[PDB]
């Protein structure tokens, strides 16, 4: 089946613009649109170009008040370690109480996002974990398979489209951005982009936290992503590892590739302390692969990473990169160093906007999970709104 093509579609439920303002009270802006909750599954393409299947969420606003047309938003998620993990089912358990619903499809953008190869309905033996070139091709072909739905369905679109993502979705929504612009400027009219808390540098990311913290503060929960990483990288370019042994010491060898996806959220795996914590980290990794990382650029690991990074491009689209200065998961340097590599190759569409406090105070690793919410609504009324 050709990239996009819609395989199975369906509605979970639906909710009205009061329902939705009432939520927002609860948690004031009001919703202007009512939202309805559809999933689905597409054909699209594994890492080497192979065919594979995944599935994604859809939310589509409509109401009196809230005729079209719509824009159409590709959305990231962020790292997911529950492999059965569907968001379009998250959302609708969560009965409807998420930002995607209640601060952007409420307003009027379609939201479309994918789960990813390898989680959710996806057929694939496991999740490409911050891979930019599957993050993209997913999140691509999630759009194509959405645009199906919405045209059987009547769905006015403008034909503007935008991207944004939090976390690992930040990484997604760029890499996404770089594609389209580079091969699908016709078929997607990207008129603006805006990755929330993505490590964009990535390589630089791992390496100025690599003994556990960096200039904001612990990067805390490190262990469990480097570790998924790690175990992503190894299945996609199969170049870090023999065997788990050789670069994680044991009882944990045996136990960290079933873990990324697996049956534990990373909050499990953090709460029942799954993996040693930051502060044991010469305990966990093996010492020749943890000195060599920071000191050897043809380390297999690093050179994947840097095979994701997002720096050497010139963005045309208008770009808004959102973050805090208290984030220590991950450094809002990550936006610094690529409007930096942007600029000097010649593209000053990017912009940088920070949600932090401003105080040392209330850095931490945890204030990673509260720039979601606060850079949706900073990203879209700066950016997104200006755009459809
Ligand atoms: C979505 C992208 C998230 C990137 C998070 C990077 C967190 C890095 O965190 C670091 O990872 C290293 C390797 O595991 C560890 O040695 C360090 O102790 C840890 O602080
Ligand atoms: C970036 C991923 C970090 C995973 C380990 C830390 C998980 C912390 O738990 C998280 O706390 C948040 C509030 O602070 C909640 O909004 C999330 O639902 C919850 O999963």
């Amino acid at each position: 089946p050709a990239r996009g093509t819609l395989l199975t579609s369906n509605f979970l439920t639906s909710y009205t613009r009061d329902a939705i303002s009432a939520m927002l009270a609860s948690g004031p802006e009001q919703a202007k649109c009512n939202v309805r909750v559809a999933e689905f599954t597409y054909a699209t393409i594994g890492v080497e170009g192979e065919p594979a299947t995944a599935s994604g969420v859809l939310l589509i606003p409509g109401g009196e008040r809230c005729s079209g047309p719509y824009p159409l938003l590709g959305w990231g998620h962020p790292t997911e370690a529950l492999r059965a993990q569907e968001q379009a089912k998250e959302i609708r358990d969560a009965k409807g109480d998420d930002p995607l619903v209640t601060r952007l499809a409420s307003q009027g953008y379609v939201v479309v996002g994918s789960d990813y190869l390898g989680l959710g309905k996806s057929n694939y033996a496991y999740h490409p974990y911050l891979h930019s070139a599957s993050e993209a091709s997913a999140t691509i072909d999630a759009m194509r398979a959405a645009r199906s739905v919405l045209q059987h369905l009547k769905t006015p679109l403008s034909g503007k489209v935008m991207l944004s993502g939090y976390s690992q979705g930040g990484h997604t929504a760029m890499a996404t951005q770089r594609e389209i612009e580079a091969h699908l400027s016709k078929e997607f009219h990207l008129v603006a982009s805006a990755p929330i808390s993505g490590p964009y540098a990535l390589e630089q990311t791992f390496l100025d936290s690599w003994s556990g913290s960096n200039a904001v503060g612990e990067n805390t929960f490190g262990i469990l992503l480097g570790s998924y990483a790690i175990v992503a990288m190894q299945h996609t370019y199969k170049n870090i590892y023999l065997e788990p042994g050789q670069v994680f010491q044991d009882p944990w060898a045996a136990k960290v590739e079933p873990l990324f996806p697996g049956k534990q959220s990373l909050t499990d795996m953090f709460l029942n302390d799954t993996l040693p914590s930051i502060d044991k980290v010469k305990s966990y990794f093996q010492p020749g692969f943890y000195s060599d990382f920071p000191s050897n650029p043809a380390n297999p690991f690093r050179q994947d990473l840097a095979r994701n990074n997002l720096l050497e491009w010139a963005p045309q689209t208008p770009t808004l990169l959102c973050g805090s200065s208290n984030d220590a998961t991950v450094p809002l340097k990550n936006a610094q160093t690529a409007i930096a590599s942007f600029q000097q190759r010649g593209s000053n569409q990017v912009a940088l906007v920070d949600t932090g406090t401003g105080n040392a105070s209330d850095n931490s690793a945890f204030a990673h999970m509260l720039t979601k919410e606060s850079c949706i609504v900073v990203v879209r009324d700066q950016l997104l709104d200006k755009q459809r």
